[PDB]
């Protein structure tokens, strides 16, 4: 029912009047900001995307998110909650079908250390894409501790997904890299040793056929065409899908 890819809305754009619908502020490329729709999606809430240009922001928006990033969720006229993992575990705590966190607080806590631990990766992705030069060994390496940490908790839990065998929060606020790790697939930094992570390559292909993380995949061809933009310097084409 829902249309991820209205169009990006810049300065001068005007700001769409709240109507109920609870609402992200997104941009469609952002993995951060998706994390936040796969908790949506997975938790069938219903929701409204209005899509943020990030190189000519609309006027208005720090007065829903005050750091000017997305995403961010409108729950009510001017009421509005930033930062991914700050909107994720608040639809968590309030729309109790599908919980995403594990209700045992020991479990829960190591589902945001999991999170965490894709630090480096998300680190990784962003100094390919816009700092490339400057990618050395040891950001290679510490990706790859990252695969191995994740890889490992998914080992010994022995289950499909991180969360059991059905995706979770610690799934789901990972998912984005592993989602963009597959348009690296062909940097030499980036591409995974199937005999060392077949565990892990089999996870995310299980993951592509989840519905809160398939009904928003981004064709591989229109995401690297996209990718191409911040390799080259140019101005982002945010209407790729539109
Ligand atoms: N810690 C924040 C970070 C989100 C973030 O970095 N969003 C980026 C887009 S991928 C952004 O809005 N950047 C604003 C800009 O272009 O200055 C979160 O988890 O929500
Ligand atoms: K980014
Ligand atoms: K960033
Ligand atoms: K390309």
């Amino acid at each position: 029912n829902i249309n991820f890819n209205t169009k990006h809305l810049r300065k001068g754009d005007p700001l769409p009047p709240f109507n109920g619908k609870l609402r992200v502020y997104n941009m469609r490329y952002c993995p951060y900001a998706q994390r936040t729709i796969l908790a949506l999606n997975a938790k069938q809430i219903d929701y409204e995307v209005v899509n943020i240009d990030l190189i000519d922001k609309p006027e208005w928006l720090t007065t829903k998110s005050a750091f000017a990033k997305v995403p961010a969720i409108e729950i009510a006229e001017d009421v509005t909650i930033y930062e991914s993992l700050v909107t994720v575990e608040y639809l968590d705590e309030v729309y109790p079908k599908r919980p995403l966190l594990p209700q045992d607080p020991l479990k829960k806590a190591l589902d945001k250390i999991i999170v965490e631990a894709s630090a480096p990766i998300q680190s990784l992705f962003i100094k390919i894409l816009k700092f490339s030069d400057t990618v050395n060994e040891e950001h290679v390496a510490a990706y790859h501790k990252a695969l191995d940490f994740i890889q490992e908790q998914l080992k010994n839990r022995g289950t499909v997904f991180l969360d059991g065998s059905e995706p979770g929060y610690a799934d789901y606020m990972i998912w984005p890299w592993f989602e963009r790790l597959r348009a690296f697939a062909h940097d030499e930094r980036v591409r995974l040793e199937p005999s060392k992570y077949s565990l892990l390559l089999e996870y995310i292909d299980n993951m592509l056929k989840d519905s809160a993380v398939s009904q928003y995949l981004i064709p591989l061809e229109i995401l690297a065409k996209f990718h191409e933009a911040y390799t080259k310097k140019e101005r982002p084409n945010y209407e790729l899908l539109n």
